[PDB]
């Protein structure tokens, strides 16, 4: 035999220069590395090619600040890379940014500042870089790296504090809009997360106009049961969370999660389960976040039952609550003082159940209705459902895109949230979907119930494209067919293909 040269990639380039009239273009280069071999040495084989040796670009839109091992490199993005700058529109040539042009988005700005030194306003170079990671496209939105410039700027003039955040507190454009982007950070870096989470909980927590009643209206919404049950249950019992903020569609998704339980040999009984603050309680509030947490899992399991958790959104927060509380046992201390009135005590490591997780896990059951005429477009922040799709013969292409969920955004503001899931949304139609799947119950409801007051807005023609959860999919593959049985009957979109 011969030698299989295998450590070869495909890297398309981004070709442009802002100041001349081509068009972009990409270049392919068929390139071989070696095992030692770092960003930068291939970086360097690319001819005429514009780019920093400061590491900072996109592969595959992901952003990359690092000169990172190629063989790394490789495991992350694979051996067929897209190499772009930061920013398309702010391209100045290649993979390098304007950034001159990105700075006079904020002149008006440092006009309102004119107190910091010219070496203090020359700060925000260092940060700005940071505004392209996050994928979000409301075009008012201030910027990532600008948030962050900041609060270096708050902490250098606590005079100034205030006045300081209340330029990066506005609906439109300050900082109650960021979400996440660790996913499209390389090595899913959460260390920007955390930092403008911290901006997040100043502001929710000082006397800026509406984040003070924005704050106050939230905490309201932590009832709690005074007298919750506790009774012994018998094994293969479950309770669904079900506290959800009461605008909330949650019928279809209750409904099917409780049919598929029934399928799957376990029975279902009610808990009153208390609001876990939704998206924004945990930022607003921890301690409060973290006592209904507490008390739900210790609900649970003073009832014997196993807690579903049938959607993204409450998942995601108590494995957050979950991290705290069973790391800090101070904090289990002090919740447990404001559990005593219930008469419950949390302990650490509850077992609870992300219903998603059971329906890619539990397989053995006989395929009634294959989805092998089918395309699906499935939206998680968590994983895509590669075997339970495999497993029903459902055509499920990953994308992009599928681990943004602009939803929260509903609730601070609106008009963002709206177009930004509707852009989510046709993201998903385009890619052929013939429905989409959604993890999370914020998204659905974005989806669905919002999808006319959102096409009222979003300027493209209506498209009935239905969205379902796990749970349903799974029913009918085991060969259900009663649309109200699933809960169809109360989607928006209604399902024609049954």
């Amino acid at each position: 035999g011969s030698h299989m040269s295998v450590l070869k990639l495909h890297v398309k380039v981004f070709r442009f220069e802002t100041n001349k009239d081509y068009n972009p273009a990409y270049e392919s280069y068929f390139l071989e590395y070696q095992e030692d071999q770092y960003l930068l040495d291939l970086l360097k084989q690319l001819k005429g090619v514009s780019y920093s040796e400061n590491i900072a670009l996109k592969i595959n839109q992901i952003a990359v600040f690092e000169d990172a091992k190629v063989s790394d490199l490789v495991a992350f993005f694979s051996k067929e890379w897209v190499l772009d700058p930061l920013s398309k529109r702010y391209a100045l040539k290649d993979l390098m940014i304007d950034e001159k042009a990105v700075l006079k988005n904020y002149e008006d700005f440092f006009k309102q500042v004119p107190y910091i030194t010219k070496g203090e306003k020359e700060e925000l170079e260092k940060f700005i870089q940071i505004n392209f990671i996050n994928p979000q496209t409301n075009p008012k939105y201030l910027g990532d790296g600008f948030f962050l410039y900041v609060k270096w700027l708050m902490k250098r003039y606590p005079t100034e504090r205030d006045r300081l955040l209340e330029m990066i507190s506005q609906p439109e454009s300050g900082v109650m809009n960021f979400l996440s982007v660790a996913h499209y950070l390389y090595k899913n870096d959460d260390n920007i997360d955390h930092e403008i989470y911290e901006l997040q909980e100043i502001l929710t927590n000082s006397k800026i106009k509406p984040w003070k009643d924005f704050s106050k209206n939230l905490l309201s919404l932590f009832q709690y049961h005074s007298n919750p049950p506790k009774t012994p249950n018998p094994p293969k019992t479950c309770a669904l969370f079900n506290a959800y903020a009461k605008h909330l569609d949650v019928q279809s998704l209750l409904k099917s999660a409780k049919l598929y339980l029934e399928k799957m040999g376990q029975k279902t009984i009610d808990l009153p389960f208390c609001y876990d603050g939704g998206y924004y309680g945990k930022i607003i509030s921890t301690h409060d976040f973290l006592t209904a947490s507490a008390y739900n899992l210790a609900l649970a399991k003073a009832n014997g039952v196993s807690l579903i958790f049938c959607e993204e959104d409450a998942y995601l927060n108590i494995l957050h609550a979950k991290e705290v509380l069973d790391n800090n046992p101070e904090i289990i201390n002090s919740v447990n003082e404001k559990l005593k009135k219930y008469q419950l005590v949390y302990e650490k490591d509850i077992e609870i159940v992300y219903l998603n997780e059971w329906v890619n896990e539990f397989l053995a059951w006989e395929l009634k209705s294959p989805f092998d005429a089918f395309v699906g477009a499935e939206f998680s922040r968590i994983k895509q459902s590669d075997h339970f799709f495999n497993k029903i013969h459902l055509k499920a292409p990953h994308f992009l895109e599928s681990f943004q969920n602009y939803a929260p955004l509903l609730e601070v503001n609106e008009a963002s949230g709206l177009l930004q899931c509707a852009h989510l949304r046709y993201l998903g139609i385009d890619l052929g979907a013939d429905f989409l799947i959604a993890h999370s119950l914020g998204l659905f409801y974005a989806f669905e119930n919002l999808s006319l007051k959102a096409s009222k807005i979003y300027k493209r023609d209506n498209d009935n494209t239905p969205t379902l959860f796990l749970p349903q999919i799974a029913l009918m593959a085991m060969g259900e067919k009663n649309k109200q049985d699933l809960g169809l009957d109360t989607h928006y979109h209604k399902v024609t293909f049954i």
